[PDB]
């Protein structure tokens, strides 16, 4: 099989981690690296990837299923290591100012061509919502990130759950400090499924018919 | 170089493309099923995928830019193929219905289990808009294959163009029927770059500071 095809072919969304294995600090560090170099329009980076790996992080996390969707709580405690996807609230001229000056620094862009950089700005300023949040143009940044880790965690060999079914005020109580000025509405859990529970293991994958979701012009 | 990183540090926008290469039919097929193995809350998969490959749909491709970003205009007649990321206005149980019955049909799940399955579209009514639009949730999952794309094409080592520089009324009208209960808010070229005068593929890659965008708890 093509490895690009069985990588993709083999990966899936487990329902129950092995406790007993946690992730390597070497495979770790490698996911951060590949989640950090995602690519984002006008290079904007406008997330935080928040990982929830000690035991008190993990108890935090854990106590936002109070009231919500807690078919997915049990993975929290049984998992190696959670990543909070998070997309920022509002994108401001400071906040790209942050990329631009990083450009220069990276010289990839001159401090004279930096001012003329800011026009590149202006794609964020028409995106603005009716509050003035961006919040509509930075959540698919994030999820570009996710399907890069998806596509990461496949080539590692790591077990994940992508979740949706988590509590966004609460997760931004929580995390209070952590969270400010974002908002999160998906997670990812990580790590090595049950060797005889994760029923989803001995399933077969299903997506719809070539035909149905492409079209060639 | 660690190969996952060494593909993610070597994959860049391409901003200019060779018109005398093509991309080949075996590698359009791997990445086009890869598209298609994508994963998407719930499997949903509220996403299109339009190829413009012939002549005439690059045509009608390079059309769409009458009005604005001229800037990205050049890449459509020049690169190998442009891809369509459409995301669906409004998911419905008949699209869900289309999903479990291939689900059925993979052999995933039992014609008795399919109308249990139907217990998880639950979570498609709470991203409901106040107009009926589940835009705001489909949107981010085709975000999700894109990042999926980047990270294939970076395998296969073919150059791109990642577009939210488009203007997406004027698409719907070009692209009238394949678009039609969808929306098209971002595109991808795909080929080969000029192999002297894309500016970008000689300078440094910049991203923020590991400690800027990743919080270890
Ligand atoms: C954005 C997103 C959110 C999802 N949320 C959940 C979730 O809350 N719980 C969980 O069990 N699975 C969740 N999934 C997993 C999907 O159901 C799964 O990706 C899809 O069925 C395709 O199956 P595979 O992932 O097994 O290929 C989610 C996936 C995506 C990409
Ligand atoms: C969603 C999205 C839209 C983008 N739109 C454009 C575009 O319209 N034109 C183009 O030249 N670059 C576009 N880019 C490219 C980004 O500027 C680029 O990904 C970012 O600067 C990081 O650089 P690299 O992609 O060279 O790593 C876009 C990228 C993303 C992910
Ligand atoms: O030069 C660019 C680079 C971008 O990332 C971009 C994004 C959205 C709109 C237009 C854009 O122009
Ligand atoms: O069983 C599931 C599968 C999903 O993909 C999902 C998504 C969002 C909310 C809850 C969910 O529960």
């Amino acid at each position: 099989t093509h490895p690009i095809i069985h990588d993709l072919e083999n990966r899936y969304t487990s329902k129950k981690y092995d406790p007993s294995k946690k992730v390597s600090q070497e495979d770790l560090a490698v996911l951060l690296e590949a989640l950090r170099l995602s690519a984002s329009s006008i290079n904007s980076q406008p997330w935080k990837f928040i990982v929830i790996e000690s035991d008190a992080a993990k108890q935090r996390m854990h106590d936002s299923f109070a009231n919500m969707h807690q078919f997915n709580q049990p993975h929290i405690k049984a998992c190696s290591h959670v990543i909070l996807f998070a997309n920022k609230l509002s994108y401001t001229r400071d906040d790209y100012d942050v990329v631009l000056s990083k450009a220069v620094a990276d010289k990839r862009i001159t401090e004279e061509q930096k001012e003329a950089a800011f026009a590149s700005f202006k794609f964020v300023e028409l995106n603005c919502d009716e509050n003035g949040e961006h919040k509509a143009w930075t959540k698919p940044q994030a999820y570009l990130a996710l399907g890069n880790a998806l596509h990461t965690l496949a080539r590692l060999n790591i077990d994940s759950t992508t979740m949706e079914g988590i509590d966004p005020e609460l997760l931004s109580e929580i995390f209070a400090d952590e969270l400010k000025g974002y908002e999160c509405h998906v997670a990812l859990a990580i790590g090595y499924h049950h060797p005889s529970e994760d029923y989803n293991a001995s399933l077969p994958k299903s997506r719809k018919a070539f035909e149905d979701v492409i079209t060639i012009l």
